[PDB]
């Protein structure tokens, strides 16, 4: 079946800043739709008039990856929209919000978020 | 052959204080001999008796690894001594410190060092 997830923003603004390919690593665990909603993609638009320097940039790249998102209809606003959207169309919810994972917890909405591995090796090069 | 590595302590602190297998990753590249210099572990010893908390923990740690090195005898004491050592017994020289590094290349000597890989990804569990 086509499994969908729901991605915060304030995660897709980690893919510029990071080098880290949210997408392409939710597709290898077999999501191959992605979703946002009308409110956070509108909020994401104001908020990048107001950034500089790399963060501005990181905003942009966010907003040209929704390009290839589905954009959903919802009744709340902001952050309660993701876990709105994400119980209706039965999605994950790609998040590092501590109180939007207890909420989609308490409502049984599957969660994943970005963690960082640092190891520590030996270079000879 | 039989290949060598020579290890700064330093490097060996880390691997108490950031779980990182030096020894093994460097059997990994062929080194199967080890060696520090009498000076440098008599310094660590020293060093280990005014540290605290858990740097005591990781100079410790280190001491117990060095019970499998071979200690070798230099002309020279401290830093100066790793050189020495790696020139002498034909070793590869593992340090960051900036300054051994470069009087290691200027003498041919080849090196080896810590790096640190941070990944960014997504956890599903």
């Amino acid at each position: 079946k086509v499994r969908c997830a729901v991605v915060d923003t304030n995660v897709l603004m980690y893919v510029y800043l990071n080098k880290a390919d949210v997408v392409g690593q939710l597709r290898e665990f077999g999501f191959s739709r992605f979703l946002i909603t009308a409110s956070v993609k509108r909020e994401l638009e104001k908020l990048e008039m107001s950034l500089r320097g790399k963060e501005k940039v990181a905003a942009r790249f966010a907003l040209k990856l929704l390009e290839h998102f589905e954009v959903v209809e919802t009744e709340s606003e902001g952050d309660p929209s993701l876990i709105e959207a994400a119980e209706k169309y039965g999605c994950i919810l790609i998040t590092n919000d501590k109180e939007l994972k207890r909420k989609a917890k308490q409502r049984g909405i599957p969660v994943g978020y970005l963690k960082e591995d640092k190891r520590v090796f030996v270079e000879l090069l």
